[PDB]
Order: structure tokens, then sequence, then C-alpha cells
């Protein structure tokens, strides 16, 4: 298991990065800093989770004491669906480098396919509660992405939550200049992605897996919900290979050539999920793991299924 994924831009993507999303603002300084410490290279962050200026601080820090180099650091972040409109691309970008206190990012994605009016609300509502959506074409957005990159601003651009047809358009962008590196999507044993993965692999777009302990901290959680972590088969298999069950459903990914973003704040388990080149699941452990499908979404952007652009309404 090799520790990095070649990227369509040339660039190499550390398969196991840290996700964000969550990690209280007074927790995810000290989150980062211990994952730099214990090896992570990969930080997965976006502008609507509210702390990148926290997650840059520890950036900054492991920086300034160079514990690492900033060319062995993969930072990833994400606009947000009211930036969709082309004139706000860049200040999205901007304001995302100016609080990670970086002077590019090593990828921009996405965040999802739906824009949405601009504004100071990140869910913008009619008086009804429905979202208000934005005209700017998703095409129009990819060009303005494209702009991050010959500005320097951005080493590689991706998607994230994007269906196979909303991938398709936009490899079928008249005028496209760079393919997405990256679709990054909800993976785990009980949404296993086999169509959607396979068509953006065999397009050459790596495929980012997240939710990948089932995101139990997820704010819609209810206590009847399946729960991974809990799964006496994934127990099993974790007993066999001596690891936990949070390190079988983070190298399961990997396995599939996957990159894979678990989110911890605790330093503990910031540690223990690192903790996954060394050991290996079957052919068999996968296929089993893989059988467990059943089609279960922790982020399925249930407030905007009415958006023209919803991206769950498709098969895949
Ligand atoms: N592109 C998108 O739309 C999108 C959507 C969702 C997520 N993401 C990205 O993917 C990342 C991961 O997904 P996620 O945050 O939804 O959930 P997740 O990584 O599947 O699970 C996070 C939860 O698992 C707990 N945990 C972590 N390691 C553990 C371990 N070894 N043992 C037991 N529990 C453990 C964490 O607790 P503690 O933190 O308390 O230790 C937290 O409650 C996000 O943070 C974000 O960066 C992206
Ligand atoms: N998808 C959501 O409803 C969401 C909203 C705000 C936020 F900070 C995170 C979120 O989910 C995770 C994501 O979209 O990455």
């Amino acid at each position: 298991m090799a520790s990095r994924i070649l990227l369509n831009n040339g660039a190499k993507m550390p398969i196991l990065g840290l996700g964000t999303w969550k990690s209280p603002p007074g927790q995810v300084t000290e989150a980062v800093k211990v994952a730099i410490d214990v090896g992570y290279r990969h930080i997965d962050c976006a502008h609507v989770y509210q702390n990148e200026n926290e997650v840059g601080v520890a950036i900054q820090e492991k920086l300034r004491e160079q514990v690492v180099k900033r060319e062995e650091l993969f930072i990833v972040s994400k606009l947000w669906c009211t930036y969709h409109e082309k004139g706000l691309v860049k200040g999205a970008c901007q304001k995302t480098l100016s609080d990670l206190k970086l002077d590019y990012l090593d990828l921009y994605l996405i965040h999802w396919p739906t824009g949405f009016k601009p504004g100071k609300e990140f869910f913008p509502l009619d008086e009804s509660g429905n979202v208000v959506p934005s005209d700017t074409n998703i095409l129009d957005t990819w060009a303005a992405m494209e702009e991050l990159v010959d500005e320097g601003l951005v080493k590689a651009i991706g998607i994230s939550n994007f269906n196979h047809l909303q991938v398709e358009m936009i490899l079928n962008k008249p005028g496209l200049k760079y393919k997405p590196a990256v679709n990054q999507i909800e993976c785990h044993p009980y949404l296993t992605q086999e169509k959607l993965i396979q068509y953006c692999q065999s397009k050459g777009i790596v495929v980012t897996a997240y939710s990948p302990l089932g995101s139990p901290d997820r704010p819609w959680a209810k206590p009847e919900d399946p729960s991974l972590l809990e799964d006496p088969r994934i127990k099993a298999i974790a007993a066999k290979h001596n690891k936990t069950t949070a390190q079988v459903l983070i190298r399961f990914p990997m396995q599939r050539n996957l990159v894979v973003i678990p989110k911890s704040v605790t330093p503990e388990r910031i540690a223990e999920n690192f903790k996954v080149f060394d050991f290996e699941l079957s052919s068999q452990d996968m296929t089993t793991l893989l059988s467990y499908n059943r089609n279960w979404r922790v982020c399925a952007l249930l407030s905007c299924t009415s958006h023209k652009d919803y991206p769950f309404h498709e098969e895949f």
C-alpha cells in the first residue's frame, strides 16, 4: 500500500487525510497539530465548516516549527454553494486561503453541484422554507475554477457529491481546460458506490471517500439508525486482524484505490486512525464488506431535494 495516489494533474495525493467537519473550533487546532505530529499530510477542509481559521493556525505552527514542509502537505478545501456565481469564486477561494494561512491549495472542490443565491446565509431560504437556487450553470462555475489553477491559487480542482450524469456534464463541457482531479463522495460499507466509483476511476478521476466511519456525530443522527462502528460483522473482521473496527473501516476504501478522510478531534483516535498501513484485508474481507451495502446516506442534503441539481435522485 503506497501512501499517495497520482492525480491527473501530475501531483501525488496522500490516501489518508484528516476530516474537519464538526471539529469544534476550540479543539480543531490541537487536532490538526496532533495529526501532523503523528504523520498525517492531508487535511480536508471547507469554508462551510466554519473552522478554517483554526485549522490554519495548526498548519502554520507546524510549518513554522519545521515539523513538515509546505510541499509535503496536501490541503483541500471546497467552494460553498452560495459562491457558484463566476464572479464570486475567486474571492471565496481567497477567503479560504487567508483563513488557512496558505498561498495555494493543493485541491479545491465544488462542494455540491447545487448553486444557491449568494449572501451571508449558507442556506438562503424563501419564506416557505425552500432553498433559493442560483441560475449560474455549473459549467460556468467550472470555468471559474479553472481560472484558479491558471492564477496559481490552487494546484488542482475537483468536484464533490456529483452524480455520474453531473460528472459527465463536466467531462463533456465545451472547451474543457482541466478535468476534475477528484470526486469526493460519501462511501462506506452501507453506501458502497460501486457504479459511481468505477465510472470516475475509468475517467482517471480519483475518488475520495467521506464519512468512512458513518459519521456518528452527524447532527441529524437518530438512535435507531444503522451504526458501522457497532456492526458485529465488521467487529468480527477487525478482531480477526487484531485491529479496531475504525481501522478496518479506514483500510477498506484504501484497498479500493480510494482516498479516505476520517474525522476526529480525539488525540488517541487520530493516532489510531493513521495506523492502517500495517495490515491487509483479504479479497474475501473486501467483498464481504461490500456486501453490507444498503444505499444509506449520512449526507442526503435533504433540504434541497427540490433543487434542480440535487444529486441523489439519479441511481448513481
Ligand atoms: N464533501 C462533503 O460533502 C462531505 C460531507 C461529509 C463529510 N465530509 C468530509 O469527510 C470527513 C469525515 O466524515 P464525517 O466527519 O462525516 O464522519 P466520520 O469520519 O465517518 O466519523 C467522525 C466521527 O467518528 C468518531 N471517530 C473517529 N475516529 C474514531 C475511532 N477510531 N473510533 C471511534 N470513533 C471514532 C469521531 O469522534 P471524535 O471526533 O469525537 O473523536 C466522530 O464522531 C468530514 O469531517 C469532512 O472533512 C465531506
Ligand atoms: N450538507 C450539509 O447539509 C452541511 C451543511 C453545513 C455544513 F457545515 C456541513 C454539511 O454537511 C457536510 C458537507 O456538506 O461537507
